RNA sequence: CGGCUACCCACCCGACCCGUCUUGAAACACGGACCAAGGAGUCUAACACGUGCGCGAGUCGGGGGCUCGCACGAAAGCCGCCGUGGCGCAAUGAAGGUGAAGGCCGGCGCGCUCGCCGGCCGAGGUGGGAUCCCGAGGCCUCUCCAGUCCGCCGAGGGGCACCACCGGCCCGUCUCGCCCGCCGCGCCGGGGAGGUGGAGCACGAGCGCACGUGUUAGGACCCGAAAGAUGGUGAACUAUGCCUGGGCAGGGCGAAGCCAGAGGAAACUCUGGUGGAGGUCCGUAGCGGUCCUGACGUGCAAAUCGGUCGUCCGACCUGGGUAUAGGGGCGAAAGACUAAUCGAACCAUCUAGUAGCUGGUUCCCUCCGAAGUUUCCCUCAGGAUAGCUGGCGCUCUCGCCCACGCAGUUUUAUCCGGUAAAGCGAAUGAUUAGAGGUCUUGGGGCCGAAACGAUCUCAACCUAUUCUCAAACUUUAAAUGGGUAAGAAGCCCGGCUCGCUGGCGUGGAGCCGGGGUGGAAUGCGAGUGCCUAGUGGGCCACUUUUGGUAAGCAGAACUGGCGCUGCGGGAUGAACCGAACGCCGGGUUAAGGCGCCCGAUGCCGACGCUCAUCAGACCCCAGAAAAGGUGUUGGUUGAUAUAGACAGCAGGACGGUGGCCAUGGAAGUCGGAAUCCGCUAAGGAGUGUGUAACAACUCACCUGCCGAAUCAACUAGCCCUGAAAAUGGAUGGCGCUGGAGCGUCGGGCCCAUACCCGGCCGUCGCCGGCCUACGCCGCGACGAGUAGGAGGGCCGCUGCGGUGAGCCUUGAAGCCUAGGGCGCGGGCCCGGGUGGAGCCGCCGCAGGUGCAGAUCUUGGUGGUAGUAGCAAAUAUUCAAACGAGAACUUUGAAGGCCGAAGUGGAGAAGGGUUCCAUGUGAACAGCAGUUGAACAUGGGUCAGUCGGUCCUGAGAGAUGGGCG
RNA sequence: GUACCCAUAUCCGCAGCAGGUCUCCAAGGUGAACAGCCUCUGGCAUGUUGGAACAAUGUAGGUAAGGGAAGUCGGCAAGC
RNA sequence: CUGUUUAAUUAAAACAAAGCAUCGCGAAGGCCCGCGGCGGGUGUUGACGCGAUGUGAUUUCUGCCCAGUGCUCUGAAUGUCAAAGUGAAGAAAUUCAAUGAAGCGCGGGUAAACGGCGGGAGUAACUAUGACUCUCUUAAGGUAGCCAAAUGCCUCGUCAUCUAAUUAGUGACGCGCAUGAAUGGAUGAACGAGAUUCCCACUGUCCCUACCUACUAUCCAGCGAAACCACAGCCAAGGGAACGGGCUUGGCGGAAUCAGCGGGGAAAGAAGACCCUGUUGAGCUUGACUCUAGUCUGGCACGGUGAAGAGACAUGAGAGG
RNA sequence: CUUCUGACCUUUUGGGUUUUAAGCAGGAGGUGUCAGAAAAGUUACCACAGGGAUAACUGGCUUGUGGCGGCCAAGCGUUCAUAGCGACGUCGCUUUUUGAUCCUUCGAUGUCGGCUCUUCCUAUCAUUGUGAAGCAGAAUUCGCCAAGCGUUGGAUUGUUCACCCACUAAUAGGGAACGUGAGCUGGGUUUAGACCGUCGUGAGACAGGUUAGUUUUACCCUACUGAUGAUGUGUUGUUGCCAUGGUAAUCCUGCUCAGUACGAGAGGAACCGCAGGUUCAGACAUUUGGUGUAUGUGCUUGGCUGAGGAGCCAAUGGGGCGAAGCUACCAUCUGUGGGAUUAUGACUGAACGCCUCUAAGUCAGAAUCCCGCCCAGGCGGAACGAUACGGCAGCGCCGCGG
RNA sequence: GUUUCCGUAGUGUAGUGGUUAUCACGUUCGCCUAACACGCGAAAGGUCCCCGGUUCGAAACCGGGCGGAAACACCA
């Protein structure tokens, strides 16, 4: 009652029945898996960007609108 | 006259018998004699998904109650201070428990990696994102002017759903630190910053009903077992006890005991009788069954018969009563017997036990359409998961010098490898041979007391070489192939934040604003979510390969095919070569072919080869080698020849020298080493035959005649030998030789479901119209398919509610039909013939809803087939009679059988009217009857003294008692 | 209770089935014999069919010149 | 030996049998039945009896091993040993310690209990075979007997006889794969429907077949089924699931039949009794796993009275290292 | 599940304290069949659902192995390679052995050997025709055409195989599903009983040995043997042809040849001719031998008809003879010739001045082949006879018209 | 063919839990006897089958050959 053990015949055709897909769409790449010291940099940097960016960027926008 | 058609026949071509296990079925694989009816995915509960409806942060009366008693009312209507309750609106923790809002501005404490006060906004930000909004601009028959008018867009903006990322909040754990409150200042609570686990929040979408698919548990698509348990029934067969009865013809051998005679002193012995002993012998009835492995062997018989058999006074056979009853009995022991069943009986129930295992699974059309593979499992005939597949959608994109994106593809750049090859005078491992050098030791020879005092050779060593290799060697290193980039998600500029980092405003990340899109070729409109069947036994071929001698063997890689697939060639074929399939007409072609089957060369086809007494004839493919040929055809390398060759005919073919090694011989001729001269026209210390040797013959070489082309060795095309197998046989056969063989080709010719054009059906896509909108058109490309999945059916059956002022005894259902027709098909309508009382159409609803199979169930009928068979036991014959009817009934007569252990006369068990008379002969008796045990009617069994009844036998049994 | 069968036709075996089932009576001859054979008392139609012919093969029975087990696994069967 | 047995494939060399043995049991018992009781069988019985086995008449023998597995006897001298009881710690559950019934271990007996019985080397004035000898070795090393046996692979062992010829038979030899002593060994008169060899007579068993008779088979009168059947039946070759009847190419092919025969229809009869799979079973067997009837023990109640003696715990007094 | 570690952790259920128990997080006690059940053997007394997914037969591919050949020739062959042989190497055929695979067969294809019977092959044992030898003759060996005909009787074993005796020309090799079991036999293999030896404690096992062990059916179709038949010539009969199918003859001994050829001998043929014989085939019964139921005749046993006579019964009572007919290699007779040719040997004669059997042509040539002879004669045809009274009839030939 | 075991002075054998050449017989010398047996005192004889690996160190543990020895080879 010996049977056939292992083969890869008729496998690439089944692969190309449905058109093997690149992931092909990653805009704004995922952030997990990155250095926790770098994350302790980046999250505090982002929340202080949210806090203290108003007046200097506002005056710079006024200055570049006056100069351009 | 016309007519397709479920009528019949003939002709040309094609055509193996359906269904399923299988890689493969017409199979010498299995089921099927035929026909009619029945016959197999249902129902409940639960879950998940999709769809339809109602209400909607709610939803639901299924549990009850209320109405007047109603056939439909076992319906329906209502409750609402009947919402108890289920699900959802809140999750996280094992639990104590805890439990989803943040942002902006001003002031205050050292705006201090830091809290408070007052006000405002409010489920955050970024990149895409259908749609929507503002609008430069320009366009309408002659001018200034306007309003709606014809009329879009560059650019900008708010951004649905959803995707991707960042940030925030809640719960349990982890690290670091400080602060706040006191119905009481404590191992009391609460709060902050970070990275983690959650099925969370981040404006909720659920509830109820219905339909469809899938899964689970219930008998669960249908049928199927060896088996297990529970409770009862059998000792009429058989096995063994016990009680009570019956039976066993005749002969042979001659034990004990006894008598008589003789011998002996005694012990005792010898002879002749009598006697009838015995798990004794021949043998019958009886009981069993050795052999013919006889007869039968769909029989007389689910174990019998004919001979030949063993035993037959006994451990013998046998009737009746009784006892032992199923994991029990009983066994002179075979696991044999226990009611045709015994290595665990019979009947019923659990039970429709389970089966990963056989067989079967019921109408049509259309569309799409596999796999025999990864991993896991006590897994290998199975299942789970992933892959392949179908269905349901959603998000977008095109139709008006420029979009987004993708690719079994190429190009331009950039990396990767270690196979094919090649090499080892390059490492590792093997391996061959020669040369040169002289350090070392070992073995021989020489000078000679011995002495690395000296010499030659050998052994090993070194150097330069040289031969052959390595899947588990490699300096080098291909072809093929794999990854990446070819832009608006990109490039540059300016500025903030950082608790990361640090000479530095240093570096790096994030955030904000702005600028210009024409960024390799070709083709294509893309992304994404849910549910799920089947699949998990494969095979073949080119190429690369593993084991084996090889296989139509076993196992791998890429691709294609069969399976899942028709069509044209290969005669026939699963895989080969073309080419893939809706129904047809015309033309053309591939693969192949053009002597006839069998469509096409029947061309005044071309060149050359082949004669085969086994010719040859097209990838797989169905046969053949090493070797050989003065059979023919080319080709290469050579050698001769007028200074007359090859063949032929004729002659010469010596001297030294009978050379030398050899003694049995060599005096050219078995044998080993050699090898020169003279005459020369030429002689080889001799090519062969022969002698034991001596001798003769012939050849190398030379010359006489003839006369100009000849010889040798290789090579490859056809053909031949090599070439032998069993029924008669295969280029397909017939045949074919100036081809119908072989190799090279030219022009025509034939066709497939292949291609092009056109007619028709269907699907899909795009689209038209304010004409059943679920209808009507318009254009274009496509149609094959097992398992499987969907859509449609104005296909069909049964029943229910609406509905047709439906159909009819002037003929409904049903059935038949060489009748007419429709639809592609499921099927349907009408006509004609019997029939006599119910039937149909549309719209919805619910099914015990379609048969070709299952050694399918029931019922009926063929071939066999008027066939086998009416043959165990000696046999019947003549006349008459009743009678329609006599091989069989009855009687007369004759001949036979059974022959007293009967084919006779009566009983027990069992049968129940069969006993007897009369009448009939459709039915019974395997033909027949006037006959019977058949049928119908009527009769028949008389007891104190025959038996039961009475008695106990083996045994069965209730009370007292005990157990339960 | 009293009939009848008590069986190759009244029982059992699916049947008018060469199967099975317990008993008493038993004559003459030959013969040791209740052996086998022929008769008498008593029964019967040959056993669920008849007619014609005598082929193969078969089922039972008997022979065969000479050899006598040489056939066959075995003298199996048959015969002395 | 006579007898019995697989009814329906065996009749025996199988079973039984008398004889020879062994073991248990003196009745509150041996072996058994029963769900139950002091209920039953042996038992209306008592070691010349009952129950359980081995071998199988007579004669002659019963070799040697208790190492192993069984069976039995003995002792609280002695290790282990469960429930119950005793003492201590604590508030208690709980824990600890000693005391220790059977069995096992410790010792002995038993083999007419299951069973077992060795392999090398050197050696004799022809050589071989070998009396004899050294060593390893177990519990004992096959003793008396017998033999290519119904037991011997080599094997058709070697010699002799039987025969023209013998793998057969018989007698003998015996390091005998793997004979052997109640697992009985060796003989043996009588008897085998037991197996085998040879001889005389006898015959169709044959050489070598032939003939006759009875019945059937044949035909006719009457009456008449059954198995089986997708269709239906001419072959050769090719291919195909590798042996076709039907496909292809050939050979060819006239209705309807009867009597035979058995070459085929891979003929029929049965869901292969051989082999393999099933996470399908059933008889069995044991040192498989898990239990249990039965049986042997210990404890608690039924279970009570008197005396003697001992062990352990508690109290105070005295010697004591 | 157990165990240990940690929080001055949570719950121990009406509320507190303590013990205990549970939980939380992570280390350990394992599933070696390693993603993990807790597990001995036999069934020949076996059963069930299945499989040709999977062995034991044949058949199919292959030919290692077995067998049979070839190639170059170191040598054997007194000398000498190839008369006959042939190592070291190498190329093929066959399924008559064995092996390899599992392709068909598991709802069955009956498994060995023997008996009987038919056909085929050649890798030829003999016979016919030939060539070559170390072929003087005889006897052998190697080859070719060649399968037409033969290729035994027996002791042993179940045999396939093998050994032995004797005969002969020779006792050659095989195939047909390892031919043949609805043909047989059942000897062992291969059920159930039983014995011996070994293994296993045991049930049981043993390509170790020995015993007794059911052999089912044809009436269907085709094939084959035999027999009615059928179609066409108008019916029918007689006499004939052969298209086709088969085939039958084979072998040996004795006498002359001749104790001659040949050979020194020992030995020792051949061709023609003549008697026969083995096997086979066809007949036949005059004789001989069987058979016997003319139940023909005649004895005799037991019974029966009263006794003699005449008879009968006993499954044809026994045995002595025996007619007709069947039958025996147990009696007797018969078995027959022409052609083309294979192998081979040649003629003429080139290729190639010569040579040559060949290349075109001619000859001899055999158990091979075909025909003759012998059988049945075709969906084959001939020649000839008679062709329908009766009383009406019916039927042929010629030429007719509708 | 498969799986295990053995090989040591002339013979039978012991022996590593790594670091000997072990016991007896056999040969030879001496004493004892008049002389052989026997006894006593002694000596010689080892490639631990052959070739490699591990370790400082092997015959020893392991790998490959050589020559022997046990068990199986079953179902058809
Ligand atoms: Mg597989
Ligand atoms: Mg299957
Ligand atoms: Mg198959
Ligand atoms: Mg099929
Ligand atoms: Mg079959
Ligand atoms: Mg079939
Ligand atoms: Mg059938
Ligand atoms: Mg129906
Ligand atoms: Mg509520
Ligand atoms: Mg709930
Ligand atoms: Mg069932
Ligand atoms: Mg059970
Ligand atoms: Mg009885
Ligand atoms: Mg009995
Ligand atoms: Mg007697
Ligand atoms: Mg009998
Ligand atoms: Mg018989
Ligand atoms: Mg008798
Ligand atoms: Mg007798
Ligand atoms: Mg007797
Ligand atoms: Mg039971
Ligand atoms: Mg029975
Ligand atoms: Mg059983
Ligand atoms: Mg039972
Ligand atoms: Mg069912
Ligand atoms: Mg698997
Ligand atoms: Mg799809
Ligand atoms: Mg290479
Ligand atoms: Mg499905
Ligand atoms: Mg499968
Ligand atoms: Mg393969
Ligand atoms: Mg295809
Ligand atoms: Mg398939
Ligand atoms: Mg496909
Ligand atoms: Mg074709
Ligand atoms: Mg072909
Ligand atoms: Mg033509
Ligand atoms: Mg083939
Ligand atoms: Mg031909
Ligand atoms: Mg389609
Ligand atoms: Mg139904
Ligand atoms: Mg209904
Ligand atoms: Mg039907
Ligand atoms: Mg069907
Ligand atoms: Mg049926
Ligand atoms: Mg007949
Ligand atoms: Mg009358
Ligand atoms: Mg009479
Ligand atoms: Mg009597
Ligand atoms: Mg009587
Ligand atoms: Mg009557
Ligand atoms: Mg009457
Ligand atoms: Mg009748
Ligand atoms: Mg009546
Ligand atoms: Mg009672
Ligand atoms: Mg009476
Ligand atoms: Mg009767
Ligand atoms: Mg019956
Ligand atoms: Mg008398
Ligand atoms: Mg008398
Ligand atoms: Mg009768
Ligand atoms: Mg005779
Ligand atoms: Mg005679
Ligand atoms: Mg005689
Ligand atoms: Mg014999
Ligand atoms: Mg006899
Ligand atoms: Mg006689
Ligand atoms: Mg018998
Ligand atoms: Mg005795
Ligand atoms: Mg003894
Ligand atoms: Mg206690
Ligand atoms: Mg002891
Ligand atoms: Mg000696
Ligand atoms: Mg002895
Ligand atoms: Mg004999
Ligand atoms: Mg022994
Ligand atoms: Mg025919
Ligand atoms: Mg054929
Ligand atoms: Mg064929
Ligand atoms: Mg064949
Ligand atoms: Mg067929
Ligand atoms: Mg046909
Ligand atoms: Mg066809
Ligand atoms: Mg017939
Ligand atoms: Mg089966
Ligand atoms: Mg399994
Ligand atoms: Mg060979
Ligand atoms: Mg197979
Ligand atoms: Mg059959
Ligand atoms: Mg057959
Ligand atoms: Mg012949
Ligand atoms: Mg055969
Ligand atoms: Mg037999
Ligand atoms: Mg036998
Ligand atoms: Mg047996
Ligand atoms: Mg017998
Ligand atoms: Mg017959
Ligand atoms: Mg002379
Ligand atoms: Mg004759
Ligand atoms: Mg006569
Ligand atoms: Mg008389
Ligand atoms: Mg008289
Ligand atoms: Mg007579
Ligand atoms: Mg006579
Ligand atoms: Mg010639």
């Amino acid at each position: 009652a010996k049977s056939k053990n292992h083969t890869t015949h008729n496998q690439s055709r089944k692969w190309h029945r449905n058109g093997i897909k690149k992931p092909r769409s990653q805009r704004y790449e995922s952030l997990k898996g990155v250095d926790p010291k770098f994350l302790r940099n980046m999250r505090f940097a982002k929340k202080h960007n949210k806090k203290g960016l108003k007046k200097m960027q506002a005056n710079n926008a006024k200055a570049m609108s006056a100069r351009a």
